[PDB]
DNA sequence: AGGAGGGCGAGGGCGATGCCACCTACGGCAAGCTGACCCTGAAGTTCATCTGC
């Protein structure tokens, strides 16, 4: 599980009270937060394929996921639990392997600080 | 000629410099396609080739 909990620590994400959302955010939903409106066309090679295998691993996620999780946030105009989660995966993990360097990595909660 | 040419002290006092609401409506953030070709196998035999006869 080490793999799986660092895949679901990275992603932990801030949930209010009675929020709509899981505490450890399902993989097919939380994908389905980057495709265009349902988990299906989340490209099966560099994104479903491969997020699953940079999270059955503690690899780092694509940056596939910056520009699709991205790609959603300013698309749906919104940034859904499950974009957040997966950008503060893909941010953390892009820390943690010296891949964005000066950065420091994010936490569960608003970091009331972060000068980013 | 030798004059004296102002001396004085005031030059704001008082309060007000905003009240009211509004700062958006609406909808769309995608469509469509592709996400790969090709091979590379075990296991065994054949078959062409070599060495030795």
């Amino acid at each position: 599980s080490e793999s799986i909990a660092a895949w679901y620590d990275d992603l932990q994400m801030v949930r209010g009270e009675n929020s709509p959302y899981p505490e450890y955010m399902p993989l097919p939903r939380l994908l389905g937060n980057l495709v265009l409106d349902g988990k299906m066309e989340n490209l099966p090679s560099d994104l479903i394929a491969q997020i699953t295998d940079a999270a059955l691993n503690n690899r780092v996620l694509p940056v596939s996921l910056l520009q699709a999780a991205l790609r959603r946030n300013k698309a749906e105009q919104k940034i859904t639990y499950g974009r957040a989660s997966l950008l503060k995966a893909y941010i953390n993990r892009a820390i943690r392997a010296g891949r964005l360097k000066n950065m420091k990595e994010l936490t569960m909660g608003l970091d009331r600080n972060r000068q980013d």
